[PDB]
């Protein structure tokens, strides 16, 4: 799937047994996000940083 950068203007393909794309949030999601990236499984949510998972183009 195609997964975004920090800024949701730049995103490429993430071949790299990957088709998932995450993003991590600090204290909150609701805020904006601090990073993100692509993965293949959803890792485990922490309770500092929030794990958002998808599987949408440009869904981070």
């Amino acid at each position: 799937l195609k997964c975004n950068k920090l800024v949701p203007i730049a995103y490429k393909t993430c071949p790299e047994g990957k088709n998932l794309c995450y993003k991590m949030f600090m204290m909150s999601d609701l805020t904006i996000p601090v990073k993100r990236g692509c993965i293949d499984v959803c890792p485990k949510n922490s309770l500092l940083v929030k794990y958002v998972c998808c599987n949408t183009d440009r869904c981070n």
